[PDB]
Parts: C-alpha cells; sequence; structure tokens
C-alpha cells in the first residue's frame, strides 16, 4: 500500500482533501504540502497539522497566538502529532511521520494554523 499524500492549500483558503487515509501496513507517512496560490506567507500561508479531534480547538487558538515566526504553533505544543512547516506562494514542504503516532479507531483532525484559515482549511485522518 502507499503510504503518502500530496495536498494543495491554495489563495481561496482551501485544501484540495478533506480526508485523508493512511492504510494500516504503513509504518511511515508522509504528506507533501504546496501551495499553488499567488500570496505571500505573511497572509496566506499554509501548514498541515495533525491532532486527535479534541486537540484541535486547543491547537489552533494556541497557535494563531504564537505568530508568524513560530509558523503560527504554540513552541513545544505536545498535541501536535505531526506538521509540514507553513509556506507561502510557490513553496513546498514534505513531512514524514511515525505511523506508531495513529491508533486504530482514534479521530485524527489535519488543519492549517495559520489565522483564520482552520475553518475552511480543515478534515479528517484515518487509520484504516
Ligand atoms: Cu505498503
Ligand atoms: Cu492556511
Amino acid at each position: 500500500a502507499e503510504c503518502s499524500v500530496d495536498i494543495q492549500g491554495n489563495d481561496q483558503m482551501q485544501f484540495n482533501t478533506n480526508a485523508i487515509t493512511v492504510d494500516k501496513s504503513c509504518k511511515q507517512f508522509t504528506v507533501n504540502l504546496s501551495h499553488p496560490g499567488n500570496l505571500p506567507k505573511n497572509v496566506m500561508g499554509h501548514n498541515w497539522v495533525l491532532s486527535t479531534a479534541a486537540d484541535m480547538q486547543g491547537v489552533v487558538t494556541d497557535g494563531m497566538a504564537s505568530g508568524l515566526d513560530k509558523d503560527y504553533l504554540k513552541p513545544d505544543d505536545s498535541r501536535v502529532i505531526a506538521h509540514t512547516k507553513l509556506i507561502g506562494s510557490g513553496e513546498k514542504d514534505s513531512i514524514t511521520f511515525d505511523v506508531s503516532k495513529l491508533k486504530e479507531g482514534e479521530q485524527f483532525m489535519f488543519f492549517c494554523t495559520f489565522p483564520g484559515h482552520s475553518a475552511l482549511m480543515k478534515g479528517t485522518l484515518t487509520l484504516k
């Protein structure tokens, strides 16, 4: 089974997927994030941040408060399971994380933590 996904965030605050499936036999999983828009990082930055569903609101809230130089994530936030860096127009970032962080049946959310973006830029991740 494949163990990666390619995702885009654009100038309209849209991800091109709202649901990610990680195959149970994967030991690592890779997320390839790209920004095909034209707007720069400081006004339309996008990251891909993963947490349990219950933790998302907290991660997003503290994140936005943390500011651009911290990629809109609270330092040493143990609620973040895995995340890309924050990127603007024309950039791309890839992260690979351990599936051992992803328990069978548990509910996970991915989202962008750039201010205001998470309402429209979010989706589910599950291990099947
Ligand atoms: Cu495989
Ligand atoms: Cu964003």
